[PDB]
């Protein structure tokens, strides 16, 4: 029942053994090497890795759960906008991705 079904994708990242879906995208910012580059382990805490070219320094931001399960737009954090603003004002480039509640990697074991 690994990857259940799953018929359904887009632009799914998986790193260090973590499924991550790219939810959110503006002016191209998503950098898959960059992303990767700038990843750390404690980042798959957080479910939500939020990245954004604010001081032209890429930055990953982790936030938690902020949609309730009752949201049909999962993928939405509500103060993530302010964040944005702060550091990714207009005329700018960011990028969010999702981490998923599973890891659907076949690692063909003996």
């Amino acid at each position: 029942m690994i990857g259940m079904s799953e018929k359904r994708g887009e632009i799914m990242i998986l790193i260090q053994n973590a499924e991550f879906e790219l939810v959110h995208n503006f002016k191209d910012g998503f950098n898959e090497e960059a992303f990767k580059a700038r990843y750390s382990d404690i980042l798959n805490k957080y479910d939500y890795i939020v990245g954004d070219w604010g001081y032209g320094q890429l930055r990953l931001k982790g936030f938690f759960d902020d949609q309730n399960q009752k949201a049909t737009f999962e993928t939405k954090i509500s103060t993530l906008d302010e964040y944005i603003y702060e550091y990714c004002n207009f005329g700018c480039a960011y990028f969010v991705l999702k981490r998923i509640r599973k890891l659907e990697h076949h690692h063909h074991h003996h």
